[PDB]
């Protein structure tokens, strides 16, 4: 083994930039340093909150991404139009980082491994892909059974029942995988209250967090996904008034243009795996959010080659 290797059993910005690197050349990070990033980022996401509330000073700002879908090559993109993760540029990853695309194992890897280098600046929310069921459909449980071993798939589960589900900025801005909630009422405490060490529940908060998508017309329906509900202005604006917040980022579903500014104003939906499993044809984007501006700005881009394996060759 000559590939990257942890420097006192810790992650640093070197061996990030060989793992980059050695995953561009298509090659396995050792299972043993797999095997640390993920016990050690473990301990990290235990100890958040459900809901991560961050403040963002006037001369800071913060890149909101959505959906990877192992997509490694276009995530080696954002870093490469946007900068790499620091603590003068921290990132939000929005949910699904695996499933669908083929280097779930790459992204993920990726992802904890800077969670560890830059906890206080980079941060992970978990999607409804995150979960258990979905793995063993949609392609990560078979990329993990593949590259390593079962064990090494467990291990993940467990890691990902610890991703924290929502997180606010400044008070003002909520970002969520999914979006708002089947039921009035929901505080930005009940969210904090939420025991997410868990696969999620089929109902309840934690599920509609996770699943619910916005609707134009104002009221709720009953989900065409099985689970959670579609929700209209109406409810958004009444969660954003009882809980003084401005707006919503969300991520869940495909946008051509890679974002969406649905609610008047109110629900923002931003999508970032362009050309989507290498079919959809959509532009990707992320977000600029400014300490002293939290409007959101989209920044857009498309696919990147990558090396000539199938989305869900594993699933
Ligand atoms: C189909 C998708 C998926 O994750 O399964 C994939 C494509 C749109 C969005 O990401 C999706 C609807 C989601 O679950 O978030
Ligand atoms: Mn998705
Ligand atoms: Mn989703």
């Amino acid at each position: 083994y000559s590939g990257p290797k942890l420097e006192d059993g810790k992650v640093t910005i070197s061996f990030m930039k060989e793992l980059m690197q050695w995953y561009k050349d298509q090659k396995k990070l050792h299972r043993k340093c797999a095997y640390q990033i993920l016990v050690q980022v473990k301990e990290v996401l235990s100890k958040l909150s459900t809901l991560v509330e961050t403040t963002l000073k006037e001369t800071e700002k913060i890149t909101v991404c959505g959906d990877t879908h192992g997509q490694f090559y276009d995530l080696l993109n954002i870093f490469e139009l946007n900068g790499l993760p620091s603590e003068t540029n921290p990132y939000i990853f929005n949910g699904d980082f695996v499933d669908r695309g083929s280097f779930s194992v790459e992204v993920i890897l990726t992802l904890f491994g800077f969670k560890l280098l830059y906890p206080d600046h980079f941060h992970l929310l978990r999607g409804n892909h995150e979960t258990d069921n979905m793995n063993q459909i949609y392609g990560f449980e078979g990329e993990v059974k593949a590259k390593y071993t079962a064990q090494m798939y467990e291990l993940f589960s467990e890691v990902f029942e610890w991703l924290p589900l929502a997180q606010c900025i400044n008070g003002k801005v909520l970002i969520m995988h999914g979006g708002l909630f089947s039921e009035d009422g929901v505080t930005l405490d009940d969210i904090r209250k939420i025991e997410r060490n868990r696969q999620p529940p089929d109902s309840g908060p934690m599920c509609d967090l996770l699943w619910s998508d916005p609707q134009p017309q104002n009221g709720r329906s009953i989900s065409k996904r099985g689970v959670s509900c579609q929700f209209g202005p109406d409810v958004t604006k009444a969660f954003l008034e009882e809980n003084n917040l401005d707006y919503i980022i969300r991520s869940h579903e495909v946008k051509a243009e890679g974002y969406e500014v649905a609610h008047g104003g109110r629900c923002v939906t931003v999508f970032s795996a362009p050309n989507y499993c290498d079919q959809m044809g959509n532009k990707a984007s992320y977000i600029h959010l400014q300490g002293s501006d939290l409007r959101p700005q989209f920044h857009q881009f498309t696919a990147v080659p990558h090396p000539n394996v199938k989305p869900m060759a594993y699933a």
